């Protein structure tokens, strides 16, 4: 596997919540995306953006 710091769905998914300011709004924020592949919709969703 890719290291899970930059890896082409965490240097999108990750480093785009951790660039602009996200965090985990209870620490789901790894359970949501690895069991999304890497979602960042479902991620936002929580993390301070309850509308897309």
């Amino acid at each position: 596997g890719s290291p899970p710091e930059a890896d082409p769905r965490l240097i999108e998914s990750l480093s785009q919540m951790l660039s602009m300011g996200f965090s985990d709004e209870g620490g789901w924020l790894t359970r949501l995306l690895q069991t999304k592949n890497y979602d960042i919709g479902a991620a936002l969703d929580t993390i301070q953006y309850s509308k897309h």
